[PDB]
Order: C-alpha cells, then structure tokens, then sequence
C-alpha cells in the first residue's frame, strides 16, 4: 500500500530537516489543516494514513492526543501514529484515542527490556518497529538514536513476535531523489515474515514503480505528496500495478 505521511507541530502541518544529534529544524509551514488533507487522502483510496507528533517527541507530556483523537475520528481509514512513544501508558493513549498501530524508534532501540513488555501487553499488530537507519562507511547498517545494528535489533524483537518494521534511510528523508531500492530488496528478503515500510526520498511516480517487487508492504510518502509531484490515486495505480 501507499502511505501518506504528515509532520505535526502543535497542530501545524510542517517540513521539517533532520539535523546531527536526531535533532531537527523547521523548514516550510504547509497549513493548519491536518484533517482536510487526510481526508483528501483517504478519499483517493490511502488505505493507511502515517503520523508524526514532533511536539510529543520534544515534550511527551504535550503529546497531541486531543488533536489525534479527531483526526482518526475523521477518516474511517486507520492511522499510525508516532513522536516521542516512551512509555507503555504513552501506547494505551493513543491506542485509546483511535490509533491502529503505534510507531516507536528511540525507545526501541534504547530500552529493549521496556519494549518487548509493550509487544506482550499489546500484541505484535499495534506496533511498528521504526528505525532510524543510517549507513556507515563500513556498510554497517546502524539504527542508534555502543552502535546498534538493524539486524541485531530486528533480532532483539522476533522472540516477542515482531511484524511491522518502518525502515526509514534518515539520509533520503526530503531529498525527492528516491527512496533506498537495495536496502528494502536486502532487508526484506532477509526477515520476509516481516512487513516492512519503506520510508525516505520518494520524489516522483518513478521511485514508486521501483519498489514494487522488492517486497516492501507499504510505501511511506511525504514530501512528493504534499508538494503535488502527483497525487495519491496515481501513486496508487502504479503502485498496485
Ligand atoms: N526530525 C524528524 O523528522 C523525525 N525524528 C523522528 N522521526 C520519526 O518518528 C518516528 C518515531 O520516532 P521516535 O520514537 O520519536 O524516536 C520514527 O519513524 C522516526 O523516524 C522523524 N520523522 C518525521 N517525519 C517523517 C515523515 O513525515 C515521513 O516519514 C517522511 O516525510 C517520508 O519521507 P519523504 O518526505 O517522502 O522523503
Ligand atoms: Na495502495
């Protein structure tokens, strides 16, 4: 499937750039209009709608539920949601609040122990393993927010059943240049009893073409589709083609 994304700060829709320390900086303001563009999205067939609350990832006390809350409430097409996931009651929020699946990278890597007792409270549908992959000289694929590769924190996972992995290569995220075709050919051909989401540089209806086969379950979309490159019904068409 096709999976547009959405960037949200305090109730903006926002572009943002990734920075060195897994810091950010806000580039462009899209508008305060989250829940017609989702809606628009989901009109054109978006079977699953992707979330980022960057105010929650800063500050989880400021977790946007309110906001997310009504923006699940209008759509009837579920929506994933990431931003700061820290604790286990942070999951049963926005699990309360509407979310299908709830997204977690720092966390993750950091706290295995805490997380895998979220996969037994929660089952392996409601979360998705996000990683923050970066590329060393040495070819290490490396997802610390000592170095942790995928590989191994994949493996962390797969005892307590893990299913859903969002495989963003951070380097491509913006670029429009085309998301990593080798990296998801290598990674889901390796666990293929995972589904895995690509995520990262899809700039036009081409790099869209060229993940199909590669075994990728979901196609993560942002930049392309907000700056009109094209639209979520032919995103779709080429992709289920
Ligand atoms: N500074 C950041 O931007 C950022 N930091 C963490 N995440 C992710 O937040 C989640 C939870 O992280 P954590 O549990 O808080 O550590 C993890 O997935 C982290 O990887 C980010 N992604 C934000 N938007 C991503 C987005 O809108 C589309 O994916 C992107 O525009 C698609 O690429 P494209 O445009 O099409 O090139
Ligand atoms: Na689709």
């Amino acid at each position: 499937m096709i999976i547009p994304a959405l960037n949200l700060i305090g109730g903006t829709v926002v572009r943002v750039v990734r920075l060195h320390q897994g810091d950010y900086a806000r580039l462009r303001d899209y508008g305060n209009d989250p829940l017609p563009r989702l809606q628009d999205y989901a009109a054109q067939g978006a079977g699953v709608l992707h979330l980022v609350d960057l105010t929650g990832a800063k500050d989880p006390a400021k977790r946007q539920i309110p906001l997310i809350k009504t923006l699940v409430a209008g759509v009837n097409v579920p929506v994933q949601v990431g931003g700061g996931v820290r604790t286990e009651e942070d999951v049963a929020a926005l699990l309360k609040a509407g979310v299908a699946r709830v997204v977690i990278a720092s966390t993750a890597v950091k706290s295995p122990d805490v997380v895998k007792g979220w996969f037994e409270r929660f089952g392996a549908q409601a979360l998705v393993l996000a990683l923050d992959v970066r590329i060393d000289e040495h070819g290490t694929k490396q997802v610390a927010v000592s170095g942790v590769s995928l590989e191994q924190l994949v493996e962390t996972y797969l005892p307590v059943g893990l299913k859903h992995v969002l495989c963003t290569d951070i380097s491509r995220d913006g670029t429009l240049a085309g998301s990593n075709v080798s990296l998801y050919e290598e990674v889901c051909a390796r666990y293929p009893q995972i589904a895995f989401q690509s995520s990262g540089g899809i700039g036009d209806i081409d790099d869209i073409a060229a993940l199909r086969g590669t075994g990728v379950r979901g196609v993560i979309v942002g930049r392309a589709l907000l700056e009109g490159k094209f639209t979520v019904k032919e995103a779709i068409q080429c992709w289920q083609n």
